[PDB]
């Protein structure tokens, strides 16, 4: 896929609303790649953690995005994926057990969102949702990253998640 241009407007929309950082993320093998991000120069600075700036590749098993994108696959394909690349711990909170990681991916499947709190880098939080195409294929993930000292976990649940779901929903018809 190569359609990050029409999405740039929705992301700035979500940021001007909430002062946070939104992105579209693509799964490549075992790392996930940001392909668009919300940028408003009048209020956002250009210094950002690992992966909040566009370009950087992060491991799938520690990001809210990456866990969302693995939940779609079948269980045996997930298993064959955890076998290949493994789960290297990065913070005191990374999911490194296998039975635990499968039961998360099944819960992110059923529930359609993933909140990951400090599971890749200390002081960073994110909520992600799947972004589908017309055919219903999961094609990317849309996520909201911030620092745990500025945003509380239920604001992400109570407020961001509704907006996230509306925005994913209106992309579906355009991609
Ligand atoms: O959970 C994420 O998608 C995420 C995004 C950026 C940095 C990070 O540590 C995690």
């Amino acid at each position: 896929a190569h359609l990050p241009k029409v999405a740039q407007s929705f992301l700035n929309l979500l940021c001007a609303q909430t002062s946070l950082t939104f992105s579209i993320v693509v799964l490549d093998e075992h790392e996930v790649v940001p392909v668009a991000r919300s940028y408003l120069p009048q209020q956002d600075n250009r210094v950002s953690p690992y992966g909040m700036h566009l370009g950087n590749r992060l491991p799938a098993h520690a990001t809210s995005t990456g866990k969302v994108l693995l939940s779609v696959l079948d269980r045996e394909v997930q298993i064959e994926w955890i076998e290949k690349y493994g789960l290297k711990r990065l913070t005191p909170y990374t999911i490194t057990d296998e039975h635990t990681f499968l039961e998360t991916l099944d819960a992110v499947r059923q529930s359609d969102y993933c909140l990951s709190t400090e599971e890749h880098e200390l002081g960073v939080i994110a909520i992600a949702v799947p972004v589908l195409n017309a055919q219903g294929l999961t094609i990317a993930a849309l996520n909201c990253m911030s620092q745990t000292n500025r945003v509380q976990p239920q604001y992400l649940i109570d407020q961001v998640l509704p907006l996230l779901r509306n925005t994913a929903n209106e992309l579906r018809n355009l991609v």
